[PDB]
């Protein structure tokens, strides 16, 4: 487990908020200011999930032996969706093809559309380590990414973009492949 | 970290291993799968050798045993396009096959191998032969599906994450077993068979 997440006492799950002022919170808001400066950050909070992350650093390991396979993208989701999220992280049975998507901005992901404000206007975005390895354009109706040679059909891509000149999104289309890092509160 | 009674695979992330009858290994896969499909004949059972699905599997199998006799071998057929695929990535629910009667949107396993031999299933190919894996199955703790579910069930309404491992058609008496997630399942053997 990392060193930089605070004892849970023998505990498997735990959200850890953060000290604003400190470099972890400000970091986070950096990243996410950087496109959504006029949104305000009610707080943020480190998700410590020692199953999620076992399955996800198990799933880097064996990209970086198959194969700079991570990235840190977006994820906005509704309020009843976190929980879960939290738990057991990202579902694609719940367009560039048919599996969870994460935005390289944070602005993105602002939208009410994604993160869709609650009853109290409180939006919800997630921080997120994602295994996006050897990528290629997707399209509709992908279930699983594309075969790396169309003849060796089972040699696929790691994951899908939109443009793979200029990637603002990217799709992954099984369940360990991201980890949902931090959890981002925020306002109007 | 791989089973140590695993051909080398040097080099190889992945390999099918042809079994010989008269083994234990063989035989016993032959006897639960004769056990109801005594009519068909065995062309060969292959161990499947797959290091990362295999260290995937281990990993959800040992976070079900702290979480909650989590495991159960059982069987599914395909059809030979989809063999390849299976052996090397293992099974995908966003490509899985409506069942006759749905307990929910994942992978189906059979607790008797007569259920997996039905043409449906395990689709002859053109040489007539048929396929059906022999599967390792996280079923843990479970209840009766319904059409419709995309993940398994809540334990409790009011704890919505807390959730089910898989879902069964008869809690009383299980026929098949759902799961909706990816590593839930090893592929152990995959039996090639005839008419
Ligand atoms: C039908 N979908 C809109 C359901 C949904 O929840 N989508 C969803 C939900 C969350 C999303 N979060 C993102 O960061 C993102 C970035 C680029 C493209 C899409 C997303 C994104 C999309």
């Amino acid at each position: 487990l990392p060193e930089h997440w605070t004892d849970m006492n023998h505990q498997l799950f735990c959200m850890v908020q953060l000290e604003p002022g400190q470099s972890e919170y400000n970091t986070i808001k950096d990243k996410f200011t950087r496109t959504c400066s006029s949104y305000a950050i009610e707080k943020i909070e480190r998700i410590q999930n020692a199953f999620l992350w076992q399955s996800y650093q198990v799933k880097k390991r064996q990209m970086d032996i198959k194969n700079n396979n991570e990235r840190l993208l977006f994820h906005g989701t509704d309020a009843d969706s976190v929980p879960y999220v939290n738990q057991h992280g990202f579902n694609r049975s719940c367009s560039y093809g048919k599996g969870t998507y994460f935005a390289v901005d944070a602005s993105y992901s602002a939208k009410d559309t994604y993160s869709k404000p609650d009853s109290n206007g409180r939006k919800h975005m997630y921080v997120v380590r994602v295994l996006t390895g050897v990528f290629t354009k997707g399209r509709a109706g992908l279930v699983t990414p594309p075969p790396k040679n169309p003849h060796n059909p089972t040699d696929l891509f790691d994951s899908v973009t939109n443009n793979t000149r200029s990637p603002k999104l990217f799709v992954v289309f099984f369940d360990n492949q991201a980890y949902p890092e931090y959890l981002i509160t925020f306002t109007a």
